[PDB]
């Protein structure tokens, strides 16, 4: 584990999270932070961008969808959090993880594969990318953009896609980016989206 952030955090009940969502940590199965969700949570929930090198399995749709949840306006009825993932099936895994942390919070999650309030949208590079041409949701109040298994779609065409959705977020929308590997790609998306991220390997 290589990271350029110190803070180690081994209790949930230390994260300092709403109850109610701690109650859905709890009531999902989540007993302890793993060694990423120690240490990658906590940078999230403070507005770092973040770099994530996480081998899947290792709890990574927890890290970032605790985060997220914990960083969501609830009076606000309209996109907050945009989470990429490469396939249908992948976001809908998201998706089901997300509503279930959320079970004791009042947030609507929908996934992209209704849109308009809802605070959490999940989806693939093409529809999403497609449903924000067609003006099916607004992106002014989206605070987190989330690319998970960022190499999986770098390499399946996605990448300009994904270009042109940040281009259309605000231009303070925190950037959280999980990948497997470190291809030169993932790198290049990095170090041009990404200010002074708080680096995790």
């Amino acid at each position: 584990i290589q990271t350029n952030y110190d803070k180690v955090v081994y209790k949930f009940d230390d994260m300092e999270l709403d109850e109610n969502l701690l109650r859905g940590v709890f009531g999902y199965g989540f007993e302890e932070p793993s060694a990423i969700q120690q240490r990658a949570i906590m940078p999230i929930i403070e507005g770092h961008d973040v770099l994530a090198q996480a081998q899947s399995g290792t709890g990574k749709t927890g890290t970032f969808s605790i985060a997220a949840l914990q960083r969501i306006d609830t009076s606000v009825k309209a996109p907050q959090a945009l989470m990429l993932a490469p396939t249908r099936e992948l976001a809908l895994q998201i998706q089901k993880v997300v509503m279930a942390l959320a079970f004791h919070m009042d947030i609507k999650v929908h996934a992209c594969i209704g849109l308009r309030d809802a605070q959490i949208v999940v989806g693939t590079p093409g529809r999403v990318f497609d449903n924000i041409q067609r003006r099916r949701f607004r992106t002014d109040k989206i605070k987190m953009f989330i690319l998970d298994e960022a190499d999986e779609m770098l390499s399946s065409g996605f990448k300009e896609q994904i270009y042109q959705i940040f281009t259309l977020l605000p231009p303070t929308t925190q950037v959280v980016l999980l990948s497997a590997t470190m291809p030169n790609d993932v790198l290049e998306v990095t170090t041009k989206f990404m200010r002074n991220p708080v680096r995790i390997l």
